[PDB]
């Protein structure tokens, strides 16, 4: 469909898919594409983006959805799923579904996400990107920012037993970076915690892309 793109079509190293932060757009993954030639990637946007009525009613809802499409375009597997912030989180409840149906995911890429509903800016996200919050493009991203923010924070994640990569920031005053962001080794045994420089919102920005792109190329060749 037209809200799944994918880049380095020909490539032959591996898939990942990627599913939308928290403004619904995919486009901030675009510029992986040059940095990791060998990976064929699957980027997902939000299909309700511009819709203030029908929005997904849950992020297990969202997730069962994105599986639909992850199936349609790579019939087979093993899958690698990822996202950046809110996108990790959907693609964590995505391996979770797919895995209990029978698939292997050799590959879970959580970039700087956080666990809202254990470890709880809208406009100010928007400033930061240079968009006027006010503009036709402005109030939709704000809108399903919060949406987004509201299925995070009611969605609890499951003990998971894959492989996930957690890639982080810089945390405040160096504390323990996973317990920073909510999540409990407990229930994520084979986690394997990797280190990106910069700020959670500048990831994809022209300045930080490239070693945002050095960090989940080490994350996938484990």
């Amino acid at each position: 469909s037209a809200y799944v793109h994918t880049l380095n079509p020909e490539a032959t190293g591996g898939a990942l898919v990627l599913v939308h932060p928290g403004e619904g757009l995919a486009l901030p993954y675009h510029g992986l594409a040059p940095l990791l030639p060998d990976v064929r990637l699957h980027v997902l946007s939000d299909p309700r983006f511009g819709q203030s009525d029908n929005r997904f009613a849950t992020l297990a809802e969202m997730a069962t959805r994105y599986v639909e499409w992850v199936r349609t375009t790579e019939p087979e597997g093993p899958y690698r799923l990822g996202g950046w912030s809110f996108g990790g989180v959907v693609a964590l409840e995505m391996a979770s579904q797919m895995t209990a149906h029978g698939d292997e995911v050799s590959d879970l890429l959580l970039v700087d996400s956080h666990n809202l509903n254990a470890a709880p800016g809208v406009r100010q996200r928007l400033v930061e990107l240079g968009v006027d919050p006010d503009s036709p493009e402005g109030v939709d991203v704000v809108e399903e920012l919060l949406h987004n923010g509201a299925l995070a924070a009611q969605y609890a994640p499951p003990a998971y037993r894959g492989r996930v990569s957690l890639l982080v920031t810089p945390t405040d005053g160096d504390r323990d970076a996973v317990r920073a962001r909510g999540w409990d080794r407990a229930l994520l045994p084979d986690l394997v915690v990797e280190p990106v420089p910069g700020a959670h919102e500048r990831l994809f920005d022209e300045e930080h892309l490239s070693d945002t792109a050095d960090a989940i190329r080490r994350a996938l060749g484990g």
